[PDB]
């Protein structure tokens, strides 16, 4: 599955993932793309705060879903 992650500045990162990939996996992939440390990353999908050890399928993240990096 392909997803999009938008940074704080609105920059789009395209990621290739699987349903079973954890949010922690996703965060390391962001770090590789942008240099943003996993411990600085807060991810939201469909207004839900995403926990490191849950999976994309656990949040109903699907093909062509968009996640946001946020402050809080
Ligand atoms: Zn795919
Ligand atoms: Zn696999
Ligand atoms: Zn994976
Ligand atoms: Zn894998």
């Amino acid at each position: 599955m392909q997803i999009f992650v938008k940074t704080l500045t609105g920059k789009t990162i395209t990621l290739e993932v699987e349903p079973s990939d954890t949010i922690e996996n996703v965060k390391a992939k962001i770090q590789d793309k942008e240099g943003i440390p996993p411990d600085q990353q807060r991810l939201i999908f469909a207004g839900k705060q995403l926990e490191d050890g849950r999976t994309l399928s656990d949040y109903n993240i699907q093909k062509e879903s968009t996640l946001h990096l946020v402050l809080r």
